[PDB]
């Protein structure tokens, strides 16, 4: 049994100016393998493994080549991996189909929830209540809440309670972000919307006055650019809000409205907000579902994305892509339109699962990798998953995604829709004092992020040592208090950021597995196995034997004592 497919990025991909060839086998059934090519031969070694399977990799420069793999079995076997019979050798085109974005591999990412980050312009706080959803909603009407920066949390905290945060607030904090090394910024929705989060877009072409004018945003984009930063904006194509004029046209016109084809109206006439009268997102009358399968709707939304790419944004983030109708004709056209206007653009989709079909080269450049950071890395840092189970989950991740996809992965652990990682690690609830144990796990989880291929993503204020339970009215979205700091956690993230810049092996795409003893999780980093990352998730110090050679600690010989809830990075 051997699996191999050059058409799929998981087995053949171009990363770090090299051609990465990988095949799948059964666990503990291969002793050696050699990637034999046209005048050239390279040894293959296993890089990841899981429950029932392994993956061996080899690298070679980007060059047209014919090749086959010679696998030596465990029980003294010898097989040749060929295809067909009239053409046994494989053929690599040498061409680049799925390029790896270098500016995503080397950058640090910071996620900004604008209304809760920094209020740099108090004049626009009142501009939130006119078009707020609770005012327009004929069913379930309400009254939004305007409050100060340090006010207590209310049931409307997730949306319809506004604290002020605007675009001029992040502009004034660019000096703070590059102190953290931040090179990429992911901004939440900012278009005309009736919520605090902004996922009920009214006009995809107009900035919302809650966060600022177009000139304040132009000043934000330009000031971030000259500091060498890129900004990704949030795109919500699947559904809009009840204040969207195209939806209001359907509201009092019905079949008279030309925009009737854009929606799925069940009953007409209807009162705004009735989930039973039109299809919404999860049946919610607040978020009427857009007919993305319609050609008029598709080009309008693609036209809005190109407008804001043309405006200055360097990439797009797509809300709920798995709910967009006809994904085989929407995202291929979305990607084709955005890659023409800016071939250096970053396309990241919100898929919370390990799904390679979204990163095959025709839709997204990367997924919001919850399947890596939250799914398996957060659980490990909690002291609950062993090293064996953790690595076995990582083995599935890294064997299913092309190495070029992994090298530009949007590697986040929490966001605006989850509790803060310091709370997940047992640090407490908002208002409490974080236990020093949970900070030992927060440094462990952060160092795991900043050592893997891709870009590490940090939610706003996680570098400040904050708490927040999603179950208590979305405490993760409490505004940042800029007069309080956990200077230890702040300088911790600063030291990780420069470490990632000092050591080019952490930014590379090549990572190889070592072993895993109980709580110990060890893996190599770099193309020549220069760096070894050893971690320990349990409360007791473990004993580990090192790979061959002498190692320089950056974050020795023989066997070592990896500390409890500790993470060490070594080099040769
Ligand atoms: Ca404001």
């Amino acid at each position: 049994y051997v699996e191999f497919d050059p058409r799929d990025p998981a087995y053949l991909s171009i990363a770090d100016k090299r051609t990465v060839v990988r095949f799948e086998a059964k666990r503990d059934t291969v002793e050696s393998a050699v990637l034999v090519t046209d005048h050239g031969n390279y040894t293959m070694k296993l890089q990841v493994w899981w429950d029932f399977g392994e993956t061996w990799r080899a690298e070679m420069p980007v060059e047209p080549a014919d090749y086959y793999i010679l696998v030596t079995s465990s029980d003294g076997g010898k097989f040749a991996v060929l295809n067909t019979s009239e053409s046994p050798f494989f053929h690599f085109d040498g061409v680049e189909g799925f390029p790896q974005l270098e500016w995503v591999s080397n950058g640090i990412t910071y996620q900004i929830f604008p209304d809760r980050f920094n209020n740099g312009n108090k004049s626009n706080d009142a501009l939130a209540l006119d078009h707020d959803e609770l005012i327009l909603n004929q069913v379930n009407p309400g009254q939004p809440i305007l409050s100060n920066w340090s006010d207590p949390i209310t049931p409307l905290h997730c949306c319809h309670q506004y604290f002020g945060g605007d675009i001029k607030g992040i502009t004034e904090k660019l000096d703070y972000l590059q102190s953290l090394g931040v090179t990429i910024i992911y901004i939440n929705p900012i278009f005309l919307s009736g919520s605090a989060h902004g996922y009920d877009t009214y006009d995809y072409y107009r900035l919302d006055p809650k966060f600022g004018t177009e000139d304040e945003l132009r000043e934000f984009l330009d000031e971030a650019h000259r500091r060498g930063m890129r900004v990704i904006f949030d795109f919500v194509p699947n559904h809009c809000g009840i204040g969207n004029p195209a939806f209001l046209d359907v509201w009092e016109k019905g079949n008279e409205s030309p925009y009737w084809d854009w929606f799925f109206v069940k009953k007409w006439p209807f009162k705004l907000g009735d989930g039973s009268a039109y299809v919404g997102w999860w049946g919610f009358g607040s978020l009427p579902k857009l007919n993305t399968a319609n050609q008029e709707v598709r080009e309008y939304l693609i036209g809005a994305a190109l407008h804001w790419i043309e405006f200055g944004f360097d990439g797009i983030r797509v809300d709920v892509p798995n709910e967009v109708l006809d994904p085989g004709t929407f995202f291929p056209e979305l990607r084709k339109a955005v890659k023409e206007k800016k071939p250096d653009a970053y396309l990241v989709g919100e898929i919370w699962t390990l799904s390679p079909e979204w990163v095959k080269g025709d839709r997204f450049d990367s997924l919001m990798n919850y399947a890596l950071g939250r799914d398996i890395l957060l659980n490990y840092a909690k002291g609950l998953l062993s090293g064996e189970s953790a690595m076995k989950m990582m083995g599935r991740y890294y064997a299913s995604y092309g190495e070029n996809v992994v090298a530009m992965g949007f590697n986040l652990v929490d966001s605006h829709d989850t509790s803060r990682v310091l709370t997940d690690l047992g640090g407490g609830k908002l208002g409490d004092t974080p236990s020093n144990e949970s900070i030992q796990r927060l440094k462990l989880l952060s160092t795991l992020l900043y050592a893997l291929p891709g870009t590490p993503v940090t939610f706003q204020g996680d570098e400040r040592g904050l708490l927040g339970d999603k179950g208590h009215y979305d405490e993760q979205r409490y505004p940042i208090q800029w007069d309080t700091v956990n200077e230890d956690v702040l300088n911790h993230y600063r030291a990780l950021a420069e470490l990632r810049k000092r050591v080019p092996a952490l930014r590379s795409s090549a990572m190889r597995f070592y072993t895993a003893k109980g709580g110990v999780m060890a893996f190599f980093r770099g193309h020549h196995d220069e760096v070894l990352v050893v971690a320990n998730s349990w409360k007791k110090p473990a004993l580990l034997e090192l790979p061959e050679g002498e190692w320089k600690v950056i974050w020795l010989r023989g066997t070592v004592e990896v500390p409890a809830i500790g993470i060490i990075i070594l080099e040769r």
